[PDB]
Formats: C-alpha cells, structure tokens, sequence
C-alpha cells in the first residue's frame, strides 16, 4: 500500500499546462468550500487524459467549459479526466476541513487563524490540481469569511476587489501577476496586529511592508521588520536584485512545521523566526531571525522568479538561497563566526547524514516522500557546492553567472544543470567535472602528505582523494575539489606560492585520485594551512604535529584557520580520552594543549568573536564524527571531563576574561554580541570550578541579567554542571515564563539535554507540563527532539529506555503529524554507527514502527532504508 519511489530519470514534460487559475474559498474551520477555475492547454498527445493530484478532498463537481463532465474517475491520490479539447476551462468544486488537519499540510488552523503550507505537495490537499512545480499559473484568489472571526483575508499579490455580504461575511480578492507553481500559493485568515513600514528600492519603487502577528505582539516585531529592510538593501548591493511587487507581507504563526516559507509576497513564518524582545530572545535568536528573514526574502529571485523544474532540483533554490543567507549574515556580522558555525554543522551533522542510510546527492535520484528531502545535504552541502563554484570563479565571475542565470531562466522552472551551465558559460571556467558534486553522495576523504626539499627549496604536496561507498551508490569517482592552501615561514609570514617562475593560485585543483603539487622558492621549511575556509566539503587527513597546530593558532592569517587548527588539536585528545574512558581511565591532556587555550584567553589582539568559538568545545555530535563506532556515553563524559580539566587549569584566566567582558548596556550589535559570547564561553568552564564559587557566580548572572542571552547562559551552566542552584533557577524560569512558548522551548531543551541521571523520567513527566503540547511542533522538537537528537548519551542509555520512549512518541506522531515524526526518527536511523547490543535494540524499535497500522510514507521510507 505504501507509495512507490519516484526517479529523477523519469522526468517528463506535463501533458497539460494550466496558465491561469481563479480560486474562491468559502472559508470555515470545520468546512471550507473551494471553487477552482483553471484555464488549461494540452501539450501532450491528443488522447492523453488530464491527471490531477488530490488528497483528502470531497469532490462536489467537475465541469469542462461549464458542461458537467462524465468522463472522469477518482483513483488513489488523483482525479483523471478523459476526452478533453486542446484548450478548455476546468471548474472543480470540492470541500476540505481545516480543523481536522493535524499534519499542518494544506489549509489548516493555527490557533484561531487559518493558514496554508503548500511546499512540497500541499496544494493538492486544497483542490485537484497539477501539483508539480513546472506548471506555472497566474493566480487570482477570492476569500470569503466571517468578518468578526477573520477580519484579515490575505493571499499572494495585490488586492483587486473586496466586498461585504449578508450574515456578517466579507470577502477580498487578490491577484498575483507572476506565474507560479502552486507550492508558492498562500492564504491566511485571522485577526492580527499589523506592523507597517516602507522600503524604497534603489530605482525608487516604494514597497509596503506588513508584518502580521497575534494581537499584543507588536512590540516584538520591529527587529524582524528591520531585518527585512536589511535583506532588501543587501540583495540590491550584493546581487543587484530589487523586489518586484508592491506589498511584502509576512505572517507569524505559532503552528508551523517547515520553519518559514517564501510564498510570493506573502511569506508565512514560524513565530520563532519573527518575535523578539531583549528579555525573551537571545543574541542567537536575533541573528536567526535575521538569517531566516533574509533566506525567505532571497528566495524571491532564487526560487520564485526562477523556480524548480521538478523536486529533484530542490537544491537549485535551497543550496543557492542558503549560500545567499550565509553571505548576508557574514557581510553584516562576523564572517568568521558564521563560517565556523556553518562548518560545525557540516562536519558534525551533515557528514553524519552522508554516511547514513538516508545518504543522497544534493540532487537526489530517488524519492518516496519528498518532504523527507529538505535535508542538511540539500541545504547545507548544497550551499557548500555553490560556495565551491564561488571559490573557483571569484565574486565577479560568480555574479556574471547569476546574471546569465536570471537572463536565461527568469519566469521558468529550471534545473541544477541549467544553473551550472550559466556559471560555466558566463565565466569560461570549465565545470564539466565539477557537476559530479550534484550526482555523487558521501563525504570525500582528502589525504595529504608533504615533503620539503632543502637542496632544491621545493615543497611538495601529495594529495589523494576517495569517497567511500554509501548505501545508495556503489560506484564513486573522483571529484573536482577546490583545495585552498597557505604556507607560513617560521615568523608566521606567508610564503608566496610559485612554480617555474610563475605564481600559482592558492586554490589547488584536486581532480584526480592522486596528484602532486610542487612549489619552488620555498626557502625555509613551511607550516601549511590546508583546506582554508573549508574550501571543499571533505574530511582532511594530514598528520599534524601539535606544534604545527598551535603555531597556526597563533599565526594563521584567516580567523577560520585559527579555529580549525584548534579543532584538529582537540580531535587527537578527544579520541585519546574516549579510548581511555572505555578502559576506565581518567582524562589525560598534555600541559602544552591547555597552554594553547591559555594563550587564546590572554591574547588581546584576537577578535573576541573568534576567541569565543575557539573556547567553545565541539558538540557531542561533532565529536561523534571523529569515530568509526560511536560510544555516546564515553563522548559525553569525556566532553564534561575536558571542560572540567580546562576549567581547573585555566581558572584564573577564565575569571579575568569573564570579568573583563562584562557589559552593563545590552545591545544587539555585533561587537557587543562577540564580547558576550566570549564572556559566556568562559562561564561554561567557570561553572565547573569549585562548587560554591561556581554556584554563586552562575546564580548571580541569572538573577542580575538584563537580557535573555545572559540569563539563559547562566541557566544552561547550572544544568550542565548540576549546580546546587539548578532546581531553584529552573523553577523560577518556569514560574516567570510558562505562558511564553518560545521562551519555554529553551527550558525544555535544557531539560532534555540535562546530564542528570534521571533525565528520561523528567522528560516523560514534562509531557504533562503546562507549557507542553503534542499539538505544537516547536514544543515537540524542544522536548522530544532535543532528547533523542541532542542527548545521545541518554537516548542511547544501555537499558534501551530512550528507544522505547521515542517509539511511544513516534506512534502518536506518525498519525498526528508525519513530517514532525520523520524529523524525530532520524536518531534511530543511525543504528549501524553503534555497538551490536545497541543496534539490536534500535532494530527492534524500528521493526515495531514498521508494523504500525497506517504507517506514513514519511516514516516508511526511512525505516526501510534503516532496516536494510
Ligand atoms: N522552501 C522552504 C522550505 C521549508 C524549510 C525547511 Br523544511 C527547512 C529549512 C528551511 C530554512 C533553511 C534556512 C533558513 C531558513 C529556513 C526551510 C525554509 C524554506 O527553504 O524557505
Ligand atoms: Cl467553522
Ligand atoms: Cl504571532
Ligand atoms: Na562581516
Ligand atoms: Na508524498
Ligand atoms: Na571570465
Ligand atoms: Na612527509
Ligand atoms: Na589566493
Ligand atoms: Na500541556
Ligand atoms: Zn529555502
């Protein structure tokens, strides 16, 4: 009964297009009546039927040119209409029930509001349609509703008509002139406060900006409004792109599965990426609002004006729009901190996916449930692939490629290959080999050996690559890997790269399984910086000495290299001490390693933004990727022991830097954020100082904080170090904040990731907490998702209790909200990375889920791959 996989190689142009669609919604939460009048054109064979997609629709009538049609049949997921003219008007009336829509796909209820989510395939839950993104139609949308309950009736585009009716109903009609695929349709109905502002484009177009929030939330909206203006200005400055309509609407909703959504002129956002005030939102929340606002804005060109031919091309818009949001954040804020954190995500989360049963190329070849492919790979590795193009081309060529891409493909539904060809043609850089990045899954491993010849003053790098087979692909081939280097002399000075009397570009083209690169006029032995700015998404194998790495921490020119060298230095001793833990032996760390971090604390010339990241230890998920078999208990306990050892060895310096970075004024400004990140990085270690000194310092910060960044940092430390004040602070936060779901998400995450022995009992009990509900995806992800994904030590408890808990939760969510269920099953899919006893219990859990009545396709796809 489960759906069959679809394949990229089966793409065929549609037999029918729809050029124009006129929608009427007679809105109600229990029953909504949809009337859809579509102007259709046959492109395929004259005997081909029109095959419309539809899910959970009550069909009322079918007309062709106003003739009630008899030549049709409903089948699973479809309405098949036969014997049609070449051009005709299709009219469908059908009913849907928003209040019954717990999957939050299609038209559904968010509190008292009605709203939509149509990407990927949600529009077919609203009416029978060609729900495929290469069908581009001009939408007009009339919305009829109770005026008191739904005073604001919004859809894409501009208001073209409005009226009032008997019995307290009213209506508004919207027209969006840009042809669109139906995944970009949106409708919102409700009562809102509205923040209104203006942006004037550089050529003088005045754009009305409207942010819709629940009543009472206006004073939480200005930062999101500011961020929207900042996004608009940056896309003009950096990409030369202006907004193309008259209004820009954003609606914040509390119940939302997919983060935020770029519906043309009517974006719909999870409230978490809109609402901010300094007592409730952290610096990270502010910068996440900025990047998500930006992301959705940037889709207006990379996604909307040029869309996707088919869903296997998702990375065409997502890799590129992620690249754009990273460049936006990096330009406005700290580029080094942005790059560092994106590399942490790549190495600590995406690499894990690319070795897992769900591994796929950034352009997938095979999909059962497309909502399963909104992945770290498609997004984050997708962006790394765009960034490699940028590295190979340089900014000027890259922008020429963007310009050619839009010139060729504006107003169409294009492919990844189209984008690469625009870059290649505009730049004259050959990207034929490079295209293999779109079709090959898995993480390449780049191995480097070096040799310095003092007789000839030559330095030689011998560089090899391989990609291990993945479950989806038995054949792997070498990639075009841009491999950036820098060479340092004994004084930390950069050595010019040259060969044979000519300069050599610092981006080496590693295109073979093995190759050598020779550099001459290297007068003294160098220290290399390798894979600079993480220039390709690969694992690097080079036999660093500790000295080389601490040298780079002191001398490397790019801040990213200094951080990356610290990561390599730590990796050795993380691996050492995990092996020790497994044999019952305590942490061992050479003095000279602690001294490298001491020097970072005491170096006045280092940007505090960088120092903070160097002093932020790899997460347990980053640590896991260092190991062939993951021991999650050893990893967690070593991370804590390492924290404690550094806290003890660096106690005086940590406290001095903590105090020196105190700020009495709170500002959401990048220099202030950096000082705070450094202060709070020190706090994490100071929390493991002598128990009473730590307790006082942490509780004081919590109670004196004039912003949520500092309050949450203290609370997190009390939980992490199990300090005496923990229970009191956690109860104070609950009593203060329990009516604020976004704020309580932070508290649920702390509960779920607690090191306490009784964490699972506490998490289970919190299913009954006043601020928790299974009806809200944010609450689910903050409590259950954080437990399973961010507390692998407790999730992987050797008694199997974490797996049984997740099975209970997934048994509910499989029926309630399969998209959220599929995000939450991911930790179980990784079972082959664990020891045999854990694998057996995880398989038993997955086999239980496999046997569920009414197993969703979302879970079926992942379970099948995991149990293979
Ligand atoms: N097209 C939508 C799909 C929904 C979606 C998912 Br699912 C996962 C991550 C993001 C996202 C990624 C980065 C920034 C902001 C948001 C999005 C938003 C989107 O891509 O605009
Ligand atoms: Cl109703
Ligand atoms: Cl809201
Ligand atoms: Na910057
Ligand atoms: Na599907
Ligand atoms: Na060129
Ligand atoms: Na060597
Ligand atoms: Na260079
Ligand atoms: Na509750
Ligand atoms: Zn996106």
């Amino acid at each position: 009964q489960q759906p069959q996989a679809k394949y990229r190689h089966d793409y065929r142009a549609p037999d029918y297009q729809i050029t124009d669609i006129d929608l009427t919604f007679d809105l109600d939460a229990q029953k909504t009546v949809v009337t859809a009048v579509s102007q259709a054109v046959r492109h395929g064979a004259s005997d081909a039927p029109l095959r419309l997609n539809g899910e959970d629709l009550k069909l009322v009538s079918v007309h062709i040119n106003d003739e009630p049609w008899t030549a049709w049949k409903e089948e699973e997921g479809a309405l098949v209409i036969s014997n049609l003219p070449e051009r005709f008007t299709l009219k469908i009336i059908n009913e849907i029930s928003p209040a019954a829509n717990t999957a939050l796909e299609g038209l559904y209820q968010s509190g008292d509001a009605l709203c939509t989510q149509c990407e990927a395939e949600g529009f077919r839950h609203i009416t029978y349609y060609l729900d495929r993104p290469d069908v581009l139609a001009r939408f007009t949308t009339k919305i009829i509703a109770d005026k008191i309950k739904y005073p604001f009736l919004l859809s894409n585009g501009n208001r073209v008509a409005q009226g009032e009716l008997e019995n307290g109903r009213h209506w508004v009609q919207w027209q969006d002139p840009f042809p669109k695929p139906c995944y970009l349709f949106a409708l919102v109905a409700g009562d809102f406060d509205v923040l209104r502002d203006t942006f004037t484009t550089r050529s003088g177009r005045e754009v009305a900006l409207e942010l819709y929030v629940d009543r009472g939330n206006l004073d939480r909206a200005p930062w999101a409004m500011t961020s929207l203006k900042n996004s608009m200005k940056w896309d003009e400055e950096r990409f030369g792109l202006e907004y193309d309509l008259d209004i820009y609407m954003i609606v914040a909703v509390d119940f939302f599965n997919m983060g935020a959504m770029e519906n043309k002129g009517l974006n719909i956002f999870n409230s978490k990426y809109v609402l901010a005030r300094t007592d409730t939102a952290t610096d990270k929340d502010y910068l996440d609002i900025e990047r998500v606002i930006g992301h959705e804005y940037f889709h207006n060109w990379t996604g909307n004006r040029v869309t996707c031919r088919d869903w296997f091309q998702l990375s065409l818009k997502e890799g590129l729009t992620v690249f754009r949001d990273q460049e936006f954040s990096s330009d406005l804020g700290s580029r080094a901190v942005n790059r560092i954190n994106n590399v942490r995500t790549m190495r600590g989360l995406q690499f894990a996916e690319d070795a897992s049963p769900m591994a796929h190329p950034i352009r997938p070849d095979m999909v059962i449930e497309m909502n399963n492919f909104y992945t770290l790979t498609v997004y984050e590795k997708g962006a790394e692939v765009i960034r490699m193009i940028h590295t190979l081309l340089g900014e000027e060529n890259f922008q020429k490629g963007m310009q050619l891409y839009f010139e060729r493909h504006d107003g169409s539904a294009a492919t990844c290959d189209d984008f690469v060809q625009a870059m290649e043609d505009a730049s004259n850089v050959d990207l034929s080999h490079f295209r293999r990045w779109y079709s090959q899954s898995g993480t390449p491993i780049v191995t480097v050996k070096d040799d310095y010849n003092p007789e000839t003053e030559q330095y030689t790098l011998t560089i090899s690559q391989r990609t291990p087979a993945t479950p989806d692909q038995a054949e792997k081939q070498p990639l075009h890997i841009p491999f950036a280097i820098e060479l340092y002399d004994n004084e930390g000075k950069v050595i010019p790269l040259q060969k044979g009397g000519h300069p050599v570009n610092s981006v080496l083209n590693v295109t073979q399984a093995e190759q050598t690169f020779v550099f001459d006029n290297v007068y003294f032995q160098p220290v290399p910086a390798l894979l600079c700015e993480f220039s390709a998404p690969v694992k690097l194998e080079y036999k660093w000495s500790d000295q080389q790495l601490t040298f780079l921490m002191r001398h490397a020119r790019n801040d990213f290299s200094r951080w990356d060298a610290a990561q390599s230095l730590l990796a050795t001793y993380i691996k050492l001490n995990v092996a020790r833990h497994q044999q019952g032996q305590p942490l061992s760390l050479p003095v000279h390693v602690a001294d490298a971090f001491r020097a970072v604390l005491l170096d006045e010339k280092i940007d505090p933004a960088l120092a903070a990241e160097i002093l932020t230890l790899p997460s347990v998920n980053e640590m896991a990727e260092l190991f062939d078999i993951i021991d999650p208990i050893a990893i967690a306990e070593v991370r804590e022991a390492l924290t404690r050892t550094l806290a003890t060895e660096l106690a005086d310096e940590l406290l001095a830097i903590y105090n020196a970075n105190y700020q009495s004024e709170y500002r959401v400004e990048h220099e202030d954020i950096a000082k705070r990140t450094l202060r709070n990085a020190c706090l994490r270690f100071l929390a493991f100082g002598e128990t009473h000194l730590a307790d006082v310092l942490v509780s004081k910060q919590f109670h004196e904080a004039n912003n949520m960044t500092d309050a949450l940092a203290a609370l997190s430390a009390a939980v992490a170090a199990q300090l005496p004040c923990r229970d009191a602070l956690m109860q104070e936060y609950d009593d203060k904040w329990h009516q604020n779901g976004l704020v309580m998400d932070k508290w649920f995450i702390l509960q779920a990731t607690s090191p306490a022995a009784n964490v699972l009992e506490t998490v289970r009990g919190l299913l009954q907490h006043r601020s928790f509900t299974m009806s809200n995806p944010n609450r689910i992800r903050s409590l259950i998702g954080a437990f399973a994904g961010s507390n692998p030590a407790a999730f992987h408890a050797e008694d199997g209790s974490g797996y049984l808990f997740l099975v209970e939760m997934l048994t509910d969510l499989n029926s309630r909200n399969p998209q959220v269920a599929s995000r939450l099953i991911e930790p179980l899919i990784r079972l082959k990375r664990y020891d045999a006893k854990r694998q057996e219990k995880m398989r038993a859990a997955l086999e239980q889920l496999k046997g569920l009545e009414n197993l969703s396709g979302d879970l079926y796809e992942k379970i099948t791959k995991a149990l293979a």
